[PDB]
């Protein structure tokens, strides 16, 4: 099985309480598809959509994660930032 490519879109910028539209476009698996996406946006929250909008309360640079799963149930992660600004 050859591992699913994530692509996460980075980086990202928003300012406090900003619906930031996250987008996994451009994700594939060679050898079949990728089942599901499931984000961390670095403030403890997570999303199980391919492309989910996400705000954040508070300023701050938040490591936002990836991980993409295909139809043999394996994985793969890639991560970036969003940087809150006022
Ligand atoms: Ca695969």
């Amino acid at each position: 099985n050859s591992l699913p490519y994530g692509k996460i879109n980075g980086t990202y910028k928003g300012t406090e309480k900003e619906k930031i539209k996250f987008s996994s476009e451009g994700s594939f698996d060679p050898d079949g598809k990728i089942v599901s996406y499931e984000w961390d946006f670095g403030d403890g929250n997570k999303s199980n959509e391919e492309n989910p909008e996400h705000s954040y309360d508070k300023v701050g640079t938040y490591t936002v994660k990836l991980k993409v799963t295909d139809d043999k149930g394996e994985s793969s992660v890639s991560t970036t930032t969003a940087e809150i600004k006022d």
